[PDB]
C-alpha cells in the first residue's frame, strides 16, 4: 500500500530528473534528488522502494534509466489523449498552456455555446459535446474539466458515457462516478498556505 | 525539515475535517493513520512547535503556525483569461480576501468585478501596503519578471507564481509556483492502479 504522498514526491523526482537532462547532468543520485524535491535522501531511496529494486549498488541514478523508470511507475510511459470539455476562460487558457509534455496530449476542446463551438483553438477547434461518444474512445483517455459549477456534474456523467478514462476537474463540486473511472481534483488556491507560512518564515524560507 | 510543513499541512486538513465531524479528541496514533505517516513522526513534527490531543486546541494551533490566523489581503495581477476566471472562483474566503484586481490593459481597467473594479498597475505601491500582502501573478511568461518587479516594489509580501517562469525576487518575498500538472500524472497512475485508488 503506496502512500498518496509517495506518489507526489515520484512525480516531483521526474520533473526533478528532466531539469536535471536540460542541464546535461547524467547521473544523480538520491541525496541530491532529495535536496531538490526538499526530503530526506531516505525519502527518495524508500519511495523508490515501492516500485522495486533501483541504483541497488552505491553507484547512484543516472538520469536517463530513472527518468525512464519513473515515467513508467507514473504511467508516463503512454500518450494520454486530453480533451477540456467546458472550453469558457480557465478552459481557453487551459486550451494553451505551454509545458503540457510529452505524454499529455490535447484532442478536443468541447462547449455547448454555440457562439464558441467552433472557432479555432491552437491545435484543433472547439466543438459541441454530442460527438463525445466517438470522438474520445480511441483518442481521448482524460478530460479536463473546467465548466461551471452547476453544470459540472452533468458534462461529468456525459464523458463517462462517451467512455472517459480520467477527470482532472476544476469545478468545486465533488463528481459522482463509477468506479471504472479516475477523479483527480484540482485547487490553484491550495498553496496559499505554503506561501502564508513562507511569509512568516524568513529564517526558514 | 521543508518536508515536515507539507505533512503539517495534511494535519491541518485531517483536523480541520475530524471537528467537522464532531470528533472531540485524537491521539498521533490516529492523526498518522488518517495522514498516511508514522505515530513516531506526527508526534515529532508537533514537537518543532508546541504539542492525546484535542482536535480544537490544535487545529488552533495548527493554524496559528501555518499562518491562517490572520486574514490576508490578496489580489490578482493580470485580469485575462486565467486571471478572470480566478476572481470569480468561489474558494478563498478563509484568511485570504481579496482586495484588489489590476492591469495595464487601458481597456480592461475599469471593468466592473465582484464589486470591486479592475484597476490599472500604477497604483500598487499606494494601493498595496497596509491592505495586500498576496498577488496572483496570472499574467504571460513574457511578461511575468517585470510584473513582480512592480509587485515587489509595491511592498508585496508574496506570489503565487502561475506564470510558467521562474521569478528573481529578493529574499524577503516569499513565492510560490502553482500547476495542475502534478494532479495529471496523479490521474493518469491512478487510472493504471485501480486498487491503489
Ligand atoms: N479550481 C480552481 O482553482 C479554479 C480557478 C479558475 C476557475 N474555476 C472553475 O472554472 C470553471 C469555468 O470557469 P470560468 O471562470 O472561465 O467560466 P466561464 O463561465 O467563462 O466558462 C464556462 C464554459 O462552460 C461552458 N459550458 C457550460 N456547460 C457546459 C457543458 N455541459 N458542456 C460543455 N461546456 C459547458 C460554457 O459554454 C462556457 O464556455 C468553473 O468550474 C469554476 O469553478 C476553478
Ligand atoms: N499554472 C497554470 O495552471 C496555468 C494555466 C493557465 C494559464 N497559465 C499561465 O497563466 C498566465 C495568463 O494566462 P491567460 O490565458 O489568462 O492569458 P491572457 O493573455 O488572457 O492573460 C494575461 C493577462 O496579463 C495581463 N498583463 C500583461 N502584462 C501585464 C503587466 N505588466 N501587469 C499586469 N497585467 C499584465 C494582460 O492584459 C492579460 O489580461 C500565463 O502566464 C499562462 O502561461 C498557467
Ligand atoms: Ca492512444
Ligand atoms: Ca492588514
Amino acid at each position: 500500500k503506496v502512500p498518496e504522498a509517495a506518489i507526489s514526491r515520484l512525480i516531483t523526482y521526474l520533473r526533478i530528473l528532466e531539469e536535471l537532462e536540460a542541464q546535461g547532468v547524467h547521473r544523480t543520485s538520491s541525496e541530491q534528488l532529495g535536496e531538490l524535491a526538499q526530503v530526506t535522501a531516505f525519502q527518495v531511496r524508500k519511495d523508490l522502494s515501492y516500485f522495486g529494486s533501483y541504483g541497488t549498488r552505491g553507484v547512484g541514478y543516472t538520469v536517463p534509466v530513472l527518468k525512464r523508470e519513473l515515467r513508467h511507475i507514473l504511467g508516463l510511459n503512454r500518450k494520454w489523449g486530453l480533451c477540456i470539455v467546458g472550453m469558457g476562460r480557465l478552459g481557453s487558457a487551459l486550451a494553451d498552456y505551454p509545458g503540457f509534455g510529452e505524454s499529455f496530449e490535447l484532442r478536443g476542446f468541447f462547449d455547448v455555446d454555440p457562439e464558441k463551438v467552433g472557432r479555432p483553438v491552437r491545435g484543433g477547434v472547439i466543438e459541441h459535446v454530442d460527438l463525445l461518444p466517438q470522438r474520445v474512445p480511441g483518442r481521448i483517455e482524460i478530460a479536463l474539466l473546467t465548466v461551471p459549477r452547476e453544470a459540472a456534474q452533468k458534462a461529468a456523467d456525459l464523458l463517462v458515457a462517451a467512455g472517459i478514462k480520467g477527470i482532472l476537474n476544476f469545478a468545486p463540486v465533488v463528481l459522482e462516478v463509477p468506479k471504472e473511472v479516475a477523479v483527480e481534483n484540482v485547487d490553484f488556491l491550495a498553496g496559499l498556505t505554503r506561501l502564508s507560512f513562507a511569509i512568516l518564515n524568513p529564517k526558514w524560507r
